[PDB]
């Protein structure tokens, strides 16, 4: 289908002959420079390659507000997610319209030249409410208030080069490249499958059903740009995708990585995803249950209805110009050993089975055995390997402040005690001295599977520098993960409590 | 590197706007039509896509003879293998120079329009001797005298479309497409690996060593056009390649299928292969032991020296314009568990191991266990699956002419006897009635693993219609595979001889 807006805005192609010139300007000592934030690197790449057609830069206030309140660009073009260049007051103050800014990656690789149209201060509360539904726990809202700059810079782009990537060079196909891929294969019907999670059996069946329904080839188009916090890293997922793609009949599916930065904006994002997939050459786009939805908030309430996305996409059906293949909950049928859309069964006459993502991590963290019917063996192997069970996970024991015993001797005791257990885990007494360059290394070790014994707490002003993952506090306080009887409890006693606690949480298995 | 001759002769690209016109001419009732033979379909595809640059058609007598006696085109361009359009006297007589012939595939798909330059009758004996070294058992020579037409038609081509293929649509990359593939990946150094056999551990090591020596990425460029008779079909090999490619580090190798029709012309072919890979975008080409060699003849003598190809390629080194990575016998080192070029070991100080292709089939046909060191498990699995052991192979028992007993009763006896053995094999009394439409089906069944009991022989004039594979003759004659005592030997006796013969040859296992 024709790219959204009618013209694929591949600016790399467009500006080719200005490459050298733009590059010179980008590195001229006079031009103002802004180093792109991670999400911005994702967005900038989708803008320059045509993935965000008709966009050709970051939204000015006129187009931005029109998207917030109208799900459309100022000219009426259907567009639900605002793509803006967020900066800080300090930087915002150095620019005026007509100004040319050089956009860099890692304060080293010049990506593009942005010609300023305007500099405004968005009302983040409206964007949060109208665009992401207002809930403060929503991933896009939390980003908007805690990471995003408070000033947006609307302006047009001139491409120097797409952001740099050293992993999967062959797989990050651009819209132009994907289209050629499909053509060389004479693929004129292609249903695209969005995803940010590893694909299990349900998904494989879902995608094949779609290929059959639409009479089209399958395009696995996963997001490797930025997804929901806590998601499985993309490297692991790519390994999973490349593995599961082999379960499809020969020459029916194609894999391509999408460097998109999701907002987990349920229904709006679904519309957005469809527009993006259309730009990339897809003729069909799948939209299953809770598409692009971030689940429930701490109160247990849904951020979106399980089918809001489908409803929203349905209402823009006649102007999306890409056919949507909707799916209802796809579940497992024990008694028949096969999956099927929930909308064509039940009646109690048939029993179903479903292993939610939650329950999935549990087995992964507890060494549980994931059902042969749920996912392929090769896939679980890859997953377990990236997210090992507790007995192979790292951790830290922080000797609380209330501790009255010798921190030095208690540290040694714990070290010697853990050492006798064996199991391949590496241990270390870790003195941070409140130095962030040491604090920031704590999760690195934990990530490496090592066990750390930290004799002292770090000042509260630095608590943010350390990831709380698998970090336990040994203290007399009520907020201690491992609570002590008294501040001067004898070491052997404290040691037994720490050992049994870790044993109870699966870190040790005898 | 620059395509051989300086210009990539991608005629599909060149003639694009003449597509409709040429197609109309190709289907005009007045034009003369020739249906391309299989090998011609392979050649025609390599000429039209630029793989045979500078060629732009089938060699006229001038260029043809220059290649036979000079390993060069008339203009001096280095070219060792003659690419000609062979036809029969009947067809040759209907054409004169300046004539335009329509070249079809399956007497249905118009491939191109050939403009006649000349029609000559080559001296096949010279071509056989100067180009293929003369031995009558040489694959290219046997084809030249038993399959090829006795008349060649030199002339230029105008492409309508490359030959049709419904398998591996994405993998049969054209020179232009491969070059783009490499570029999108920023691959400026690529060492290509030719092959017509499944890749085992030795090859994987060989190719990686090459990647490391040349400091280049790996291109697995296997032949799926036409190879040595008796080779493993390409479908199986592709499955093997796709499987083994996964044993390479991520993003170091690329797979592309080459629809080439080999001539098994050792050294000359090596030169030719190098030219071909250069046209396809490779910067390096591997040339190991007995490259493109058909082994030995029935007398046990080599068609080519194990390193003739390397020597020939070496002598054209300065004009091939593509770097050749030569390899000496790569063998296995038990004591060190690793492979290595034979030129850098031996001295008896180290023991080697080598499982020749011969010995390889033996295990495959005998259910033997192929060593973990020799090939990957996943690969052998695929191989055994395509070339099952005797206990899963089909066969036929032909009741010889000398048979005096009731052919009807002996047939039933054999059927009832084989049936009691079980093992998944399907049996059938097969009456051919000397009808070729029935005879041509015999190998189909054997190929399907079934066991056939044929009560009568077929006239000698039709013996050619039947593949002799796993077809045994039960007769009193000395040329009988299963020799009987007397023409009227009692059935139960004949039955025991047949059963024990099949049991001795592994078809039955109890
Ligand atoms: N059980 C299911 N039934 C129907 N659709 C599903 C199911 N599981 C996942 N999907 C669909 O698969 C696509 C991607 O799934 P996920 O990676 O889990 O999440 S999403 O954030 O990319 O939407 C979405 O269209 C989603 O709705
Ligand atoms: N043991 C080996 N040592 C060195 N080179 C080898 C070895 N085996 C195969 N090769 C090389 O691998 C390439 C393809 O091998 P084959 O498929 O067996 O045959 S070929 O007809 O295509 O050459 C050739 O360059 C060949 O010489
Ligand atoms: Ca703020
Ligand atoms: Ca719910
Ligand atoms: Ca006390
Ligand atoms: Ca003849
Ligand atoms: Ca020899
Ligand atoms: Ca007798
Ligand atoms: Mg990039
Ligand atoms: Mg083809
Ligand atoms: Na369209
Ligand atoms: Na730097
Ligand atoms: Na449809
Ligand atoms: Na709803
Ligand atoms: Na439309
Ligand atoms: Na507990
Ligand atoms: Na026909
Ligand atoms: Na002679
Ligand atoms: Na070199
Ligand atoms: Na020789
Ligand atoms: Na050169
Ligand atoms: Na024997």
């Amino acid at each position: 289908p024709a790219p959204h807006g009618g013209i694929l805005q591949d600016l790399i192609a467009r500006d080719a002959l200005k490459k050298n010139e733009l590059l010179s300007e980008a590195q001229s000592s006079d031009i103002l420079v802004w180093n792109l934030t991670p999400r911005q690197l994702c967005d900038i790449e989708l803008i320059l390659n045509g993935g965000f057609s008709p966009l050709t830069g970051f939204l000015n206030e006129n187009d931005y507000s029109s998207v917030v309140t109208d799900s459309r660009l100022a000219d009426g073009t259907l567009w639900t997610i605002p793509i803006t260049l967020d900066v800080d007051e300090a930087f915002a103050n150095q620019i005026k319209p007509d100004t040319r800014i050089a956009l860099f990656q890692d304060d080293e690789i010049p990506i593009a030249i942005l010609t300023v149209q305007d500099v405004y201060k968005p009302n983040k509360t409206i964007e949060a409410e109208r665009v992401f539904r207002g809930d403060p726990e929503h991933p896009a809202i939390s980003y908007l208030f805690n990471v995003a700059g408070d000033y947006y810079v609307g302006g047009s782009l001139e491409a120097i080069q797409l952001p740099q990537h050293y992993d999967y060079p062959g797989l990050r196909k651009t819209p132009a490249q994907l289209r050629l891929e499909f053509q060389s294969r004479q693929w004129d019907r292609v249903v695209a499958f969005q995803t940010r999670n590893p694909m299990h059996r349900a998904h494989r069946e879902l995608t094949v059903r779609a290929a059959r329904e639409a009479n089209a080839k399958v395009l696995i188009h996963p997001v490797v740009g930025l997804t929901k916090p806590g998601d499985i890293d993309h490297h692991t997922r790519v390994r999973v995708y490349q593995e599961i793609i082999k379960r499809y009949p020969n020459g029916i599916a194609f894999l391509s990585l999408l460097p998109l930065a999701m907002r987990m904006s349920g229904d709006r994002e679904a519309v957005w995803h469809a527009i993006i997939r259309k730009n990339y050459g897809a003729s069909h786009f799948i939209v299953g249950r809770d598409h692009a939805g971030p689940g429930k908030n701490s109160k247990g309430v849904d951020f979106y209805g399980p089918y809001d996305a489908q409803e929203l996409v349905e209402s823009y059906k006649h102007e999306l110009d890409i056919e949507v293949v909707p799916f209802r909950m796809v579940t497992y049928l024990p008694d028949e050993d096969r999956y099927a859309p929930i909308d064509q069964i039940d009646t109690t006459k048939t029993r179903t089975l479903n292993i939610s993502g939650t329950e999935l991590r549990r087995r992964l963290r507890v060494g549980g055995e994931i059902p042969e019917w749920f996912s392929y063996p090769e896939v679980v192997k890859i997953l377990r390997e990236s997210n090992p069970p507790r007995p192979k996970q790292g951790f830290s024991i922080v000797l609380g402040n209330s501790l009255t015993v010798s921190r030095e001797q208690l540290s040694i005791a714990l070290l010697s005690t853990f050492l006798q257990f064996g199991g391949g885990r590496y241990y270390k007494i870790f003195e941070h001295n409140n130095k962030t360059e040491l604090l920031s290394l704590i999760q690195d070790f934990i990530g490496s599977g090592s066990g750390l014994i930290i004799p002292d707490q770090w000042e509260d002003d630095k608590d943010s520098v350390v990831g709380k993952q698998n970090v336990y506090l040994l203290d007399t306080s009520s907020s201690a993960d491992i609570q002590l009887e008294s501040a001067d409890e004898p070491i052997s006693h404290i040691v037994q409590k720490v050992v049994l606690f870790l044993e109870d949480n699966g870190f040790f298995v005898f």
